[PDB]
């Protein structure tokens, strides 16, 4: 079904054997430090290691959940430590070109842009240069949709044209519906319900619903009681053709993904 | 979508608002007793109560996991205690006509037959008389299929004709693919993968995959580590149109069902 693999420097991800699990890295920053200090980076490394043992195929690393020069000093040491100590592709969760650049020099393999190259188009130029996969997430500054899905796909196309114009190859493009961004709770559900529509664009899709507020809205449960809700969204995502899921609870979701895969015949 | 409700005596189950959760009752029998004793029945009642609090809509009660007169002395006291103390429809997990009869006299509302009225055709006569819903599960004494799904549906039809010939009304018929019965691990997965085919028969479908061995075969995990695997099967079942799921882990599955429902628009 996918006639290429996702090339990631020293690592290679097959898109046909299994749903790939992207594990969300904890990055609790030390008050009292610029970045680089031992407690932050060690806890970050130990967590990456956990997730690798629990079935993660990618470790996703952020610098904000804030000043570009600040964000780089936080995230660079983490990428360096994790990439040396954990044999797994790292994605860098940024929408900033300079952050993406340093993150890749530091060892990051994949760019993860929640603004789909619309916040900082040069990020696509960075991606094109280092020849790395980039995730283009659906996002916008408003919820004024005429037709949710039609508009998401349009909006996603606008991200693709920016990526391609800057030289990004189709094989390095991943799409993401951006669940939990620029969407009402009911719109998030509608997108989940129609996620298979994204497949017509011809690119691998990553789904990120982990613990997000729309699960809370449905279940009336707080962030730490959302594991069954998240699992449902992962399952439905995989039945609808997603190639990756981005999740906090790697052990649990790994298992649900693995059972879904066997059922749907991936 | 369903133009009737499932009538169950004093209780009424809507088939359109939500996936209905059937909770599997613990029925650890006392060595040293015929049935009726306080420790068995109390633990059974306390468990029914738990499941009711965790989101169950039906309590399913068995007498074997053994002598018909023996099976009745175990199960009758349980039905009597649970039905008085827990305001929920009870189904009786038996393929024996006499057991089904006493269970209903004792307070049971729904018959649950893992042999789909083929082991004891008179069970359909019982069902017809008390005018109660009966679950006809797919089952057979061999795994020699020509075409798994085609044959299951055929086999299910043979159960329906027996139910109808004995006077059972369409509205009281529920079907169940019998996952984990007369099926190799790979056949169980194939059935999951094609469960929506059962919908053409026009009856509500109950799915029972809880902790079953085919999840173990996929995940290489023992019975008590199968919650994420079960959840996956429930999710995929609900996406494929199931009206009920029969589960041990009522709290967790209730939540996954509830999130699936919101996503698929039930
Ligand atoms: N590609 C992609 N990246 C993302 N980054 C952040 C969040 C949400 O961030 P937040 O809820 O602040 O924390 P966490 O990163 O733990 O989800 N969601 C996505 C997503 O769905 N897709
Ligand atoms: N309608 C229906 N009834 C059933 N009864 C027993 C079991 C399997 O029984 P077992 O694994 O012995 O124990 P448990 O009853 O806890 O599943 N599965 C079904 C099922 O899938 N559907």
């Amino acid at each position: 079904k996918w006639d290429y693999d996702l090339r990631c420097g020293e690592y290679t991800l097959n898109l046909n054997e299994k749903t790939l699990i992207m594990g969300i890295l904890n990055v609790t920053p030390d008050s009292f430090s610029d970045g680089g200090s031992y407690n932050e980076v060690d806890a970050a490394v130990r967590h990456a290691k956990e997730m690798r043992d629990e079935g993660a195929h990618i470790i996703d690393i952020g610098g904000e959940s804030v000043s570009v020069e600040e964000e780089i000093k936080r995230v660079v040491p983490m990428i360096q430590a994790v990439s040396k100590e954990v044999k797994l592709p790292i994605s860098i969760d940024t929408y900033k070109a300079e952050v993406a650049k340093q993150a890749i020099e530091a060892g990051a393999h994949i760019i993860n842009d929640i603004w789909g190259a619309k916040a900082e188009p040069k990020i696509a130029e960075v991606a094109a240069h280092y020849d790395v996969p980039i995730i283009l997430m659906h996002n916008r500054d408003n919820m004024n949709y005429r037709n949710l899905m039609a508009d998401m796909i349009a909006d996603l196309y606008d991200s693709i044209k920016i990526a391609k114009d800057a030289g990004v190859r189709d094989e390095n493009i991943i799409l993401d519906p951006g669940i939990g961004f620029a969407k009402t709770p009911e719109q998030n559900l509608e997108a989940m319900r129609n996620l298979e529509q994204l497949n017509v664009l011809g690119y691998p899709v990553l789904l990120g619903t982990s613990r997000k507020s729309f699960i809370g809205h449905v279940l009336d449960l707080p962030v730490e009681e959302r594991l069954e809700g998240t699992g449902a969204t992962v399952c439905l995502g995989i039945e609808k053709g997603c190639e990756f899921v981005r999740v906090h609870d790697v052990k649990e979701m790994s298992r649900m993904a693995k059972m879904m895969d066997a059922m749907i015949g991936k």
